[PDB]
Order: C-alpha cells, then sequence, then structure tokens
C-alpha cells in the first residue's frame, strides 16, 4: 500500500532498435508539475545507473507478487543492460534520444565506473529470477556476469599501497579509492560467488573489504566513530553501502571481522546521524588516533542517503535479531514522511512521486527523477517485506499529517 510504482512505471519506456531488439529504458528526469520525461541535454535520456537499480526494484516486486508485468519489465531492463556492454567488457552508461549509445562522454565511457558496478550488481540480483523464467536471457546474463568479472579481475590492483589525506589512510587499490563504489562491487561479487564460487572472486572480495575497512573511523572519542568514509577524508551519505556490503560479504564468506566492522557503524555512527537530523557530507582530520570533523554539510539530502542505511539496518536485524535495528530502519524511513529539516513529505504513496531533494530547511526540490523514485521505492519495498517493520512504520504514519 505504501509502495506505488505508478511514477516509476511512467518513466519506463520500451523502445525497439535494430532487428526486434527491445530495450527497457527509465527516463532520467521528470519535473514538477507535469512529471513527464525530461532528459539531460548533453548526456541523454536514460542511464544504466538508474536502469540497473530499477531492474532490482521490479525483480523484487516480481518476487513478492508474481506479476507478469513486473517480470516483463525485468527482462527489458536487463536487455538494456546487456545492450550497453562494450567490447572491452565494461559498460556504457547513457543512451541518447535517437537511441544511439553515448560512448564518449565522461559520465558514459566504458571504463571502470559506478555504472559498471551497478550493472553487475543488477545482473547478479536478477539472474535467479531469469533462470526460472527465461532460459535464453538467463544464459546471456550468466555469461555476462562472469565475463565482466574476468575483466575486473584482469584489471584488479592487489598491491595494497596507502596514501594519506589530512592524516587519513587512502587505499590506493580500490576503484577511484572510493569506499562507496567498492561496496557495490563487493555486493555484486558476493552474489556471483553464490552462483559459481571462484577463488579469484573471494580474493577480490577480501581485497575490497580490506580497503573499505581501512577507511572506517575507529576513534571512540570522535563524534563520527564507526563511519565508513567514502573517498579520502570525505564521507557522503549517498550510495554509502559499505556497512550493508560487509554484512552481505561477511555472511557469504563467514568472516566475523567484516560483520564486526559493519555493526560498529550501525551501533555508533547511525544513532549519531539520526540524533543530528542526517548530513549530506563531511570531512575529517586524523592526528595520531584522534579523528576530528573539519567541515560538514547538512544539505542537500536525497533519498539515496536513506536507502543504504535502511538496507544495512534491516540486514543487521536479520542477523542479530535485535529490534533496535528495525526501530532505526523505520525511523530513517520517516525521512520520506516529514522527519527531515524541511518537515517535508518526500514520497507520496497516492502517486508514487518521490521528490529529488531537500536543499535547505526552507527549499525542497519537487522534481521526481528516476534515481530518487527508485531509491524511495527500494527503501519502502524492503520495509514492507518485513512484517514487524511494516507494522511499525504504519503505526508511525497513522499519527502524523502525511498524505497517503
Ligand atoms: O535540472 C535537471 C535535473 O537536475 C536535478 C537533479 O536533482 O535538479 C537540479 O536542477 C534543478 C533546476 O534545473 C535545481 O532546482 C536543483 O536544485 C538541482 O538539483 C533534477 O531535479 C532536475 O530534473
Ligand atoms: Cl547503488
Amino acid at each position: 500500500k505504501l509502495v506505488n510504482a505508478e511514477h516509476l512505471d511512467a518513466l519506463y519506456q520500451k523502445v525497439t532498435v535494430a532487428n526486434k531488439t527491445e530495450l527497457g529504458l527509465i527516463h532520467i528526469y521528470s519535473e514538477f508539475p507535469d512529471y513527464r520525461w525530461v532528459k539531460d541535454p548533453i548526456e541523454g535520456v536514460s542511464a544504466i545507473d538508474d536502469v540497473a537499480r530499477a531492474a532490482i526494484f521490479y525483480q523484487r516486486q516480481y518476487q513478492a507478487t508474481g506479476s507478469a508485468a513486473d517480470l516483463e519489465k525485468v527482462k527489458s531492463l536487463v536487455e538494456f543492460i546487456l545492450y550497453q556492454r562494450a567490447d572491452n567488457g565494461y559498460f556504457y552508461n547513457f543512451i541518447y534520444p535517437d537511441h544511439s549509445i553515448n560512448k564518449e562522454y565522461k559520465t558514459s565511457v566504458a571504463e571502470p565506473n559506478w555504472w559498471t558496478w551497478r550493472a553487475l550488481w543488477a545482473l547478479t540480483q536478477v539472474y535467479p529470477t531469469l533462470v526460472k523464467t527465461d532460459n535464453a536471457l538467463a544464459q546471456r546474463t550468466r555469461e555476462t556476469i562472469f565475463a565482466t568479472i574476468d575483466v575486473i579481475y584482469k584489471d584488479f590492483n592487489f598491491k595494497q599501497t596507502r596514501g594519506e589525506k589530512e592524516g587519513v589512510a587512502v587505499p590506493e587499490w580500490l576503484p577511484h579509492t572510493a569506499g562507496d563504489q567498492a561496496s557495490v562491487l563487493l555486493m555484486a561479487l558476493s552474489d556471483a560467488q553464490a552462483l559459481e564460487a571462484k577463488p579469484e572472486i573471494e580474493k577480490m572480495m577480501r581485497s575490497l573489504a580490506a580497503g573499505i575497512m581501512l577507511m572506517q573511523v575507529k576513534d571512540t572519542s570522535s563524534p563520527v566513530n564507526g563511519a565508513f568514509l567514502s573517498w579520502q577524508n570525505l564521507w557522503h551519505g549517498y550510495g554509502n553501502s559499505q556497512a550493508y556490503a560487509l554484512l552481505v560479504a561477511g555472511n557469504r564468506l563467514g568472516d566475523r571481522d567484516m560483520i564486526k566492522a559493519a555493526f560498529n557503524e550501525l551501533d555508533h555512527f547511525h544513532p549519531w546521524l539520526i540524533s543530528n537530523g542526517l548530513l549530506n557530507e563531511f570531512t575529517v582530520r586524523q592526528q595520531g588516533e584522534k579523528v576530528t570533523l573539519i567541515e560538514q554539510k547538512k544539505f542537500s539530502q536525497i533519498a539515496y542517503i536513506i536507502r543504504p542505511m535502511v538496507f544495512a539496518n534491516i540486514k543487521a536485524w536479520e542477523i542479530s535479531r535485535d529490534a533496535v535495528y528495525l526501530e532505526r530502519a523505520v525511523d530513517l524511513s520517516l525521512w520520506f514522511f516529514k522527519n527531515n529539516p524541511a518537515q517535508a513529505q518526500m514520497y507520496y504513496p497516492v502517486t508514487g512521486i518521490a521528490f529529488d531533494g531537500i536543499d535547505s530547511a526552507t527549499t525542497v526540490n519537487k522534481n521526481s527523477g528516476a534515481e530518487s523514485t527508485i531509491e524511495a521505492l527500494l527503501t519502502l519495498q524492503l520495509i514492507e517485506s518485513i512484517p514487524d517493520a511494516k507494522r511499525m512504520l504504519e503505526s508511525a504514519l497513522e499519527k502524523r499529517n502525511i498524505k497517503q
């Protein structure tokens, strides 16, 4: 009842190219008040960054409901992902309005980047669904998963050298030295390891987790004790799925250290964030063992901050059976329902609209692009799948002045 795919469905478009190749697109932007399709004028109409996450949403919907229409969307979004595979084994990101591929723009080249990791994660997430339903598409997907992993393995830097920024160690072997990108590649590799275990996949998993863990703040005197930094000495909330990824990988490998590191973020940094109304980003300085805040930015706040935290807390509950994590997951979900600095409703169950962000205490961006819609839907979809969390969120919503 909370989850309403009507706006995401309106961003979806099936296009035919070449010889009966049917591609599922998700239009990237959509603007208040008419909420039609809006493009990026330079980059194109739809990106793997969004299509990949949409594929996961619709696959999870199909798993919950068995709806033939959800499955059809999974298949066509997967076709777009496969359509974007480059000869070198990486992926292009954008498609243009004329349905040619954006191969050369910096946000779209087939080089290791965010959209590679998201594409791979989407393919590993939807493969078990495809193998039960569509033999030919499943075979192509499996071939692509492990061919892409081959390429990533061939290019992988296992030499664990460290830089430094404001006293903080930098793992030079992570992609773009980015803990957030590393977490999604780690999630994808963990899924693939369950499909076909390979020593080189475990080796990459452990190397990524080592880099992610080196970037964690471990200073019990620091306000942001437990935080997984995103890049150098910087944390940003968006896409920061390190804790969730370490829980997934730690479970896959039986690695207690990974699990312990993830809980350290959940048990210290998450309650701090929640108590302070969330943040967009911050930077730190490290002097010896002491980690201190340099600067922080409360805005902008976007749906993509909430989803990684809700994913991690639900997973923590599943592992530990501690209800505090469900309570926190629900309290974080309330960001969509006016628990935020603008006291603004950010997701509308009646229409499926998800606002694009909070820019200050008094300014809300009422556009509803693909990313914010998918991230709100994935968050609420997870809550509604856990009966105790669903019951808790419904109880919180009956008491407040939201539109539903
Ligand atoms: O502008 C295109 C596209 O960008 C987004 C990203 O969230 O919004 C940006 O641009 C808006 C005006 O064009 C600004 O008001 C907003 O602050 C900025 O984030 C989408 O909302 C929009 O569709
Ligand atoms: Cl992601």
